[PDB]
């Protein structure tokens, strides 16, 4: 933990030296992040708030610098003693950037402005490129986020068309397992969290605790139970059925049994374990026309991904189920099989400044923006100087200057923006 | 950073939960991890120290006990407070297990056990289980150090076959610069110190802070400096020469590696216009090396049209083996390098008659990131447990052990009561109720790592 606490050394080797590579004159730098597209159209925002709070978590010193001088050199990296230390001296410590961005929890379409860095110190132009590295690493909360909105799309269409409560239902259809397929501890925290912008249920504790730590969400996520939960392999109400009467508690205690097959094909198994529970406890006909079980649930943890749970889904439904009778966990395939390839996620420079002038770098150019259209609520990117020009609002707002936190959200804001965004 | 430091909170919610679920009058349970196939049918075994060091790094307190009370009790898990209290009372919060494992770097075949953990109390058997999601997580460092390695032993192929110095040449091969693309922080240092059991190129500088804090490597690592594509455009099209030239004038010292970033299309237009003729001006007079990085083209074609063009620019000799090696320039693929890839590229150029000298590679995502627990099928299982004083088992069954055979140095998994003769235990016991009883610096994962071959 104690052990990694040096902003100066949180980048890539290069970077030690990067400044030296400007062209004379220069005194500021823009920087924009974008998915440049992938698997999916749009991406949920969410996660430089924890990356902030966590990466710059305290002004520079002197010390930082010292340590830093001592091993960029062992390691073959010339470093920026000067600028450094007059950051300690002149700004107090504070990294002379301004970080720009779209609410935690809006989901907006690919190819869009999302952040925006800004150097704001004509010595320490060169900051914003330092720290790329720790910045750009913002991919993952936002891909997470996006592929439990993805799923959460998939499973609110299903639960409209089957379901008496779709939304009361919605938020208890996806669990977060994942905590021990991940690469590391903070890794399950933050993209444990990222799944917390979409659901209620998991079990990865550790996005609990980062919830409360960076979003002010004291108990943000709820879990199962085991033992009511129980473990089968799908032939066993194959045999406990007609083989046999364990309708000891289930109907006695009253309590929901869910059962949980660990074998057999994800699709297959979940509409067997309907057909095998409904043969053993009956069922009801809601609204909508959809049979749902008496006191018995399903719940599938392995070989769920979007596709395959869009394909369970679809196969429990025409056979006359509704989506309430299932519920789902995802684990490796929520929290690590994902890469910064999946939504193209990128950090690009757009402009600097050299010689009073600003010169654009190149797919966008210049100092820009999001708007968001006032009344279709459609996102595009623009220039700073067509935020004058009215049906249309400057879509990111200043969350991060000179060493202040501007903007926080609660988990539970972010939620909001998240569940209000469809398709 | 301070806000995940309690270890009661380190695991799956039901894994709290768990010690409800063991029959009455149990007091031991006994584990093991191993990889049950996958990409490749070896791994080479790291990071567990890192994980102990860090997961594991102080007694538990009473206060943690109540933060876990009361968070497990809101989110809906059952907490075990008695078992918690009583340890951190009667066993001064020190965890009573002890754990096994083969010596870090090791390379050992997939379906073996690389790992033992056993409870050291009656009370505290459970202890195991509930530590079963933080330990598991050795996946991530055990398969990017395999990555890296298998990678290692492709390079090493073409060094030994066209090289005159393979491995003073092997070491350099193989970069690591995907620190922007993992996850987190604490994954970019933990991944980068795996590869960096085999190799010494790195620019993720977390990665050397982890192993100095937890390996006793001060510097583990080295790198150089290379130019931006984003910052030489900056300078204007104009200006398009004076930025490399400047480039050379920071960095280019004479035992110095400098990288410099063109596409397929200026290498050809700086030859045969002379635009850049200037150019072969401190490249060669600086003495410097120039790693030459593309940033368009084919990754596979790129290298060899790049060393083909270079090949004129500088002229070349040619070593013991027979292979072209180019006068000061080198050529740096840092885009689409995987392991097949690399293979294609090595084929390729050596083919075309030019050393792997020439060439130089970093990897990213692909190889901190583009890896999971799938990746070599990677379990943690319980074998054994005792109830009422009886052990009783739980593809392995029983108490177990790694063999490594005398004669040949081969591994198989056997039962402790089995150490009966040519054979030594391959595993050793590096934790005990709270005290770490082996640790290793890098170099001597290094050095296990290194002497593994195919």
């Amino acid at each position: 933990m104690h052990y990694l606490d040096n902003l100066l050394l949180n980048t890539d080797s290069y970077k030690a030296s990067h400044w030296l590579q400007y062209p004379p004159g220069t005194d500021a730098s823009f920087f924009y992040v974008e998915s440049r597209g992938g698997v999916y159209d749009q991406t949920a925002f969410f996660g430089l708030q924890s990356i902030l709070k966590e990466a710059i978590n305290r002004p520079v010193t002197h010390a930082d610098i010292d340590d830093a001088k001592a091993l960029l050199a062992a390691h073959g990296e010339p470093f920026n003693e000067a600028g450094w230390r007059d950051i300690v001296d002149r700004l107090g410590g504070q990294l002379p950037i301004r970080i720009r961005a779209v609410p935690e929890g809006c989901v907006v379409p690919t190819h869009n402005v999302l952040m925006t860095i800004e150097s704001t110190d004509a010595k320490a132009f060169w900051v914003p490129s330092y720290l790329e590295t720790l910045l750009l690493r913002v991919w993952y909360p936002v891909t997470v986020a996006t592929v439990s909105w993805q799923v959460k799309q998939i499973v609110r269409d299903f639960l409209q068309r089957t379901s008496d409560d779709p939304e009361g239902q919605l938020p208890f259809k996806l669990f977060d397992f994942g905590a021990r397929g991940v690469s590391s501890l903070g890794s399950a925290a933050l993209g444990g969290a990222a799944h917390l912008v979409n659901f209620l249920g998991t079990d990865t504790l550790s996005a609990l605790l980062l919830a409360r730590a960076h979003y002010h969400t004291p108990v943000a996520g709820y879990s199962f139970p085991a033992a009511v939960a129980v473990v089968s392999d799908s032939y066993d109400i194959y045999r406990a059925i007609r083989e046999h009467t364990l309708r000891e508690e289930i109907i006695a205690s009253g309590a929901t049994v869910f059962i949980r097959p660990d074998s057999g094909d994800p699709v297959d198994v979940v509409e067997q374990c309907l057909l095998l529970l409904d043969e053993a406890f009956g069922h009801q006909v809601n609204g909508k026309g959809y049979k749902v079980l008496n006191h018995v649930r399903v719940f599938q943890g392995d070989g769920i991904n979007p596709q395959s749970l869009r394909a369970i889904l679809e196969r429990i439904t025409a056979a006359g189920y509704a989506a309430d009778n299932v519920a789902f966990g995802m684990g490796g395939a929520l929290l690590q099989k994902v890469d910064r390839d999946t939504q193209k996620f990128a950090l690009k420079c757009s402009a600097v400044r050299v010689d009073g002038a600003w010169i654009d770098v190149y797919s966008k150019r210049g100092r820009l923006t999001l708007l968001r259209d006032r009344a279709t609520g459609q996102y595009r990117s623009a220039l700073l100087d067509e935020v004058a020009t009215g049906d249309s609002d400057d879509a990111l707002v200043t969350v991060w200057e000179n060493g202040q936190m501007l903007r926080e959200w609660t988990l539970e804001q972010v939620r909001a923006h998240a569940d209000a965004a469809r398709l």
